[PDB]
This record gives structure tokens, sequence and C-alpha cells, in this order.
């Protein structure tokens, strides 16, 4: 049931980090879970610092919300920023100090593919407005895997590319007119890229949309609340049809409605 985004609900806090290491981070579930994982499996990465390698894995939502991890993976190279996703059994993440996306197969703890995103800025060239080296933002939607970035040729405007999830080849690319550094974060729903206006305001908005199917850009005024005033990560999960976000120590989720 696809459609245009028309409403975002209030943020619900599912877990709060207890140390500064989790001031920012990414948490996620797999919209295409494969054995041995399920739709309840949750991953959490606290991303403050310069040697981020620990990925916390929880078999059950109850464990994610109240307990210790059921497994900790140690990535073979340090991860950059909050943009990572899980899709069809693999963590897709950006190597620190690089424009390289890595496919890390979770069950086998193996790197299956690596790809430089052609021309992408990295390490503070085209971050979102809060900084945090957020130059490269992976996304999953109803159609699969994407990457959101910018290039010098695009003059810092958001570029988005569909990715082959097996080998990380770029399949198609679109260029928006939205300055990446001017928005707080972005995500894709049903092939439309949406941006959030502010990472600090309790009265922010989903403020722009770009539809990859029609090429049309629009403004929007949909309310979006940063309850804790520092949102470092905002992604969409197409299986749950919810936003997942990280706001100033807090792992939160938002319900949505589509037309
Ligand atoms: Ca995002
Ligand atoms: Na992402």
């Amino acid at each position: 049931g696809c459609g245009e985004l028309v409403w975002v609900g209030e943020p619900l806090t599912l877990r709060t980090a207890e140390t500064i290491t989790g001031k920012y981070g990414v948490w996620m579930r797999d919209p295409k879970p494969t054995y041995p994982y399920t739709q309840e499996t949750t991953w959490r990465i606290d991303t403050v610092g310069t040697d981020v390698r620990q990925v916390f894995e929880y078999d059950l939502i109850s464990q994610f919300m109240q307990g210790y991890p059921s497994k900790v993976h140690i990535l073979p190279r340090p991860l950059e920023s909050t943009g990572a996703v899980v899709y069809s059994g693999s963590l897709y993440f950006q190597g620190a100090e690089s424009r390289t996306v890595i496919r890390y197969e979770l069950n086998t703890e193996t790197v299956k593919a690596e790809k430089e995103i052609p021309g992408a800025g990295y390490h503070g060239q085209f971050p979102y407005s809060w900084g945090g080296y957020t130059d490269i933002d992976l996304a999953v939607d109803e159609a699969g895997l994407w990457v959101i970035y910018s290039t010098d040729e695009a003059k810092g405007a958001i570029v988005l590319s569909k990715l082959n999830p097996e080998n990380l080849e770029l399949e198609q690319t679109w260029e928006t007119n939205i300055r990446k550094q001017s928005v707080a974060n972005a995500f894709i729903i049903c092939g439309t890229l949406y941006t959030v206006s502010s990472y600090t305001s309790v009265d922010a908005t989903v403020n722009f949309a770009y539809d990859t199917g029609t090429g049309i850009s629009k403004t929007l005024t949909i309310p979006f609340k940063n309850r804790y005033k520092y949102s470092s990560m905002i992604d969409y999960n197409p299986l749950e049809k919810k936003l997942f976000a990280w706001d100033n120590l807090n792992m939160v989720t938002y319900d949505i409605k589509l037309s």
C-alpha cells in the first residue's frame, strides 16, 4: 500500500543509551529478514568516536528494549557516521574516512562486497546540517536498497542512486535540487525522497519531497518532532511502515500515514 507521505506521528522512545558513546547512533531492523533472523531482530550501533566497530544484535524486541545484546559483532574496519542499514541479511555501512560502502553478511561475519560511491563527497564535504560526517546515507524502501549522497558535479544537492544489494553496483541515479547540508536528514518512501527541516526543533517539518518516478519536487509542511532536540539519524523501514530515528541518546520510532 504505497502513496505519498501525509502525516508523521509522535516519537515513541523504545530505548535510551546510558553513555555518551550513544549520543548519536543507528538502530534498525531488516525489512527482508533471512535465516536465522526474523522481523524482531534488531541491531544497534552507538556511533560516537573514531573507532566504531561494535554492532549490538538482539534476537527479540524485548531484549532490544530491556536487556543486553544476544550477540556483538566486531566489524573488520571502523564505520562512519549514522547512515547504515540492514537489508536481506547484510549490514551496509560506510568505511571510516572513505566513500566506500561495505556489505557485511551478518550470519557469517563476512564482507561480501565493497564499492566506492562514484564521485561522492565524504568526511564532512556534504553532511546533513548537523555535521557528524553524515555525507553518505543508505536507505531501504519498498523497492530495495538506495544510497543518498552528493557530488561536486551536483554542487552539494542531494543525489540518490538505486543499488544492487548483491554487488553494490549503481543501477540508476537521480539528482535533486535540495542542498544536502541544508536539511537535517532524509529517507525514501515508495520511491520518493523526503527531507526533514531541523534536527533540534520540537516543531520541525518534513519539508521537501522528490519523486523519482515523475521527477517532480515539492515543498511540504508535515509536522515532525525532535523530542530530545538532537536527531542524528532518520530512516524509513518499509516492512513496519515506520520511521526509525536516533535523537540525543534515544532510539525512537514514528508512525506514518500514506495517501
Ligand atoms: Ca536517513
Ligand atoms: Na540510512
